């Protein structure tokens, strides 16, 4: 049943169908390319092997040896693959060795290909396993098939959310694939295979692990092997298929590179931020499990095909709620209003963050499902009274749905005193640093917020939550200090920053010097908040267009970067289906005469408004605002007037004509 490309992912990736190689040419010739110090086969076409195995040949040399195809004489028609088996300790009980290798016989699962055999041949010292052939390249052979040897990241992600399913099927039986690397996963037709069955091992199991210098965890050598050492594997892997990492005497050097010298990091930072978790060195600060790293892989996913090709998907699999509503959507607008410094405050951006959903496997999640809606104050000692249960001790939705009870009653100091209660047992909890970020950001305590929201990323990366909240409280950060005026970039990092294109890939890693190795959120200098403010508002309105608040604040940044035309893009996305589009609009006609004068802004605002109905009833402040630009910018230019005798609105664009205009509106305003 040959095919075409199948969607995996959602249908946010398709998978080409990978037609196998003609089973008469299968076989490689031994001679061809003879490497230093390789033995030829002592194997060869027509040998019986445990009188059940017809030899053919071989198709491949790797560390465990010749690896050779054969006809399997109980099985009409299968060819099977003899592959050199790693020795036990030769000193364990029998039955536990038998045992293992039953168990490796039995492993069954489409994604994992099966053994049926485990020999010893007197002319090929070692014994083999025997194992069913996959016709097919493996994801190594994918990889030097490509110009640049690297695939195409989201085909990647594709490829290794395919082979997940298998991982878990060994993680829930208790035993671990050890040895994940590209040439040992093979894409055959419309699925994907894991091969290295002999690499098996059961979960913390004594002996020499056989993994490979460059993809194994650090701590398996001591500690042996766990699934957090396949989530490892899984990682490296996927860095290895996407970049091409630095080989120090044929072993990839460890650690992730650095997105000052990665264009493909640099472009997608979740990307990043996903790999380094995964690879962290510590195995208590890794993904716990394959779901836990399926599910910021489809958020990565996303977040990729949104900056890469403008593909906009819904989010299927977040841990937040969707959006509670929005903050600094009218920020610049009511600052014209007649009626003393408007602001974007903490509480109104934390009314706008979404919450956690509820995990339904905690026991405590009943009491919890009806807290919207009920008044704070039961809430509050409802969720008391359970804790006085002893089946609720180890709940973690109650005593965070106390934590919430007391912000929503407005007992800000304390919630932190509770959440520093809870610190010992349930601080590792993402939901924890959350809601102590949430905290902290209700007390103006903008720096610690910064270091609770960047916990919450570094463990959730595919999440677009910790990202607004991030880009949020930088930016209250820089309104601390006054800066929503100041520019600290250069225009070509802000222009290509703004847009997450090809030309912030073209950067030099000397742009960047401001920055941590590792781009790290946590900081106090004005350069590194406004970097990563404006860079996180467009990534989040990039991804979702629903999310307004941060097309707002994208134009918000980008203002103070004296980036009025990018500023004036960024709004003109927003749909004129949204509720918030007439606030876009005026918005927009509002930063074309905010900052960096010129007469050519000033003309485009005014040519805007008059499309805006006369109905509006701002219409007449904003002109008075556009009109006062034209007359300010007159002045600071030492202009009697604009070269054109075209006027603005109905008056001339002069120092004379634009006194008589604004007066003349400023009279029709005083009587209203
Ligand atoms: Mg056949
Ligand atoms: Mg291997």
């Amino acid at each position: 049943v040959r095919r075409q490309s199948r969607p995996v992912a959602d249908g946010m990736v398709e998978l080409p169908f990978i037609t196998p190689k003609p089973e008469d040419e299968l076989l490689i010739d031994p001679e061809k390319k003879r490497k230093p110090g390789v033995a030829a086969p002592q194997l060869v076409a027509g040998d019986i092997v445990a009188e059940q195995y017809e030899v053919l040949g071989v198709i491949a040399h790797g560390g465990m040896g010749w690896i050779y195809l054969a006809n399997d004489r109980n099985v009409s028609g299968r060819i099977v693959v003899l592959k050199g088996m790693m020795a036990q300790s030769s000193v364990q009980d029998q039955g536990t060795a038998e045992a293992e290798r039953e168990f490796l016989a039995d492993i069954t699962h489409p994604g994992i290909v099966k053994a049926y055999n485990f020999i010893d041949d007197p002319r090929v010292p070692g014994g083999f396993i025997v194992m069913e052939y996959v016709n097919g390249p493996s994801l190594k052979d994918r990889c030097k098939a490509q110009p640049d040897g690297v695939l195409r990241v989201d085909l990647a992600i594709g490829y290794i959310l395919e082979l997940l399913p298998a991982m878990d099927y060994l993680h829930q039986r208790g035993v671990v694939y050890n040895d994940l690397k590209p040439e040992n996963v093979i894409a055959t037709e419309d699925q994907v295979k894991l091969i290295d069955l002999g690499a098996v091992t059961g979960i913390g199991a004594f002996g020499y692990i056989y993994g490979t210098k460059g993809f194994q965890a650090p701590e398996v050598a001591t500690h042996g092997p766990s699934i957090s050492s396949d989530i490892f594997t899984i990682g490296r892997t996927l860095a290895a298929l996407t970049m091409p990492l630095p080989v120090e005497d044929g072993v990839l050097a460890p650690g992730i590179p650095s997105p000052k010298n990665s264009p493909l990091l640099r472009r997608h930072l979740s990307f990043y931020r996903l790999l380094q978790r995964a690879t962290a060195d510590d195995p208590q600060h890794r993904f716990r499990n394959v779901s836990e790293l399926r599910t910021q892989l489809y958020g990565v996913l996303r977040e990729i095909l949104a900056v890469r090709d403008g593909k906009q998907y819904p989010p299927q699999h977040s841990l937040f709620s969707p959006q509670r509503s929005t903050f600094g959507t009218k920020h610049l607008v009511f600052r014209t209003d007649r009626i003393r410094q408007a602001r974007i405050t903490a509480p109104e951006i934390v009314s706008a963050l979404p919450v956690p959903l509820i995990d339904r496997t905690d026991p405590g999640a009943r009491m919890l499902s009806g807290s919207s809606y009920a008044e704070p104050s039961e809430t509050l000692e409802t969720l008391r009274n359970s804790m006085e249960d002893e089946q609720y001790r180890q709940s973690i939705e109650i005593p965070l749905g106390v934590v919430r009870a007391l912000l929503d009653l407005g007992f800000t100091t304390e919630a932190r005193q509770w959440l520093e209660t809870l610190e010992g047992r349930i601080g590792d909890d993402w939901r924890h640093k959350w809601f102590s970020g949430i905290t902290y950001l209700l007390l103006d305590d903008y720096a610690t917020a910064q270091v609770f929201f960047n916990h919450v990323l570094t463990i959730l990366p595919g999440e677009a939550a910790p990202k607004l909240a991030l880009a949020a409280v930088d930016e209250l950060i820089l309104q601390q200090i006054g800066a929503e005026s100041t520019a600290y970039l250069t225009p070509d990092i802000v222009s290509a920053t703004a847009t997450l294109s090809k030309d912030f890939e073209d950067l030099d890693a000397s742009a960047f010097e401001s920055l941590s190795d590792t781009w790290s959120h946590i900081s106090s200098d004005p350069h590194v908040v406004r970097f990563h403010s404006l860079r996180l508002y467009a990534l989040v309105w990039a991804t979702n267009p629903t999310t307004v608040s941060s097309a707002f604040g994208l134009a918000r940044q980008l203002m103070a970067e004296n980036q009025i035309e990018l500023a004036v893009q960024a709004l003109d996305k927003l749909p004129q289906s949204s509720t918030h589009y007439r606030m876009a609009t005026l918005t927009t006609i509002l930063l074309l005469v905010s900052s960096n004068l010129s007469e050519s802004r000033i003309r485009r605002a005014a040519r805007r408004l008059t499309e805006i109905p006369t109905n509006e009833p701002r219409f007449n402040q904003i002109k008075i605002a556009i009109m006062s630009a034209g007359l300010s910018w007159l002045r600071e230019r030492k202009l009697k007037a604009s070269a054109s005798a075209n006027p603005l609105f109905e008056y001339p664009f002069s120092q004379k004509g634009l006194r008589t205009g604004i007066s003349e509106a400023l009279r029709i305003q005083a009587r209203s």
